[PDB]
């Protein structure tokens, strides 16, 4: 199973409302997982089962699903937010990742 | 930037010798890291720049590059390394997963 995840990069500002796609090539239920990682550091765990929060994540971030399209939104950028994001599909495994997406500051 | 990684799982016993490859599409010199993942957390970093460990990192994993083709090799399997194990390259951005081997008891 791919996850065609999309931008690969983008660019944005401190305060915007951003969102990032990841579709499955095929049904994966709410078998998601949307991950953060900076340079030098492992990938941190955000959002499980496609819009659950993990603890500690701010309410600025959400998940959603629909069918087999993944999206995970920023509602308000900030600066700690600048990252790589991926996306995980866990229904097969081993898991498979998103290609992922640079997030950067315009 | 594509990482074909192999096998997809395997099975081994405690105290086996256990080897995973990936070759990357093209020359990436050293920019690939190894990751752990266990169900349920976020992937843990165990190699940088090919054959370099983290601290804390058992003596038992290393890494190797021969070209495009990288190697984790796990010496003698510890109840503590059944996971899946990804190879990742960071030569562009956004970096890009392999898709994963999960290593399994038998």
């Amino acid at each position: 199973i791919q996850m065609t995840q999309s931008p690969s990069s983008l660019s944005a500002s401190v305060g915007d409302r951003v969102t990032i796609t990841c579709r499955a090539s095929q049904d994966v239920n709410t078998a998601v997982a949307w991950y953060q990682q900076k340079p030098g550091k492992a990938p941190k765990l955000l959002i499980y089962s496609a819009s659950d929060l993990y603890s500690g994540v701010p309410s600025r971030f959400s998940g959603s699903r629909s069918g087999t399209d993944f999206t995970l939104t920023i509602s308000s950028l900030q600066p700690e937010d600048f990252a790589t994001y991926y996306c995980q599909q866990h229904y097969t495994t081993p898991p498979t990742f998103g290609q992922g997406t640079k997030v950067e500051i315009k």
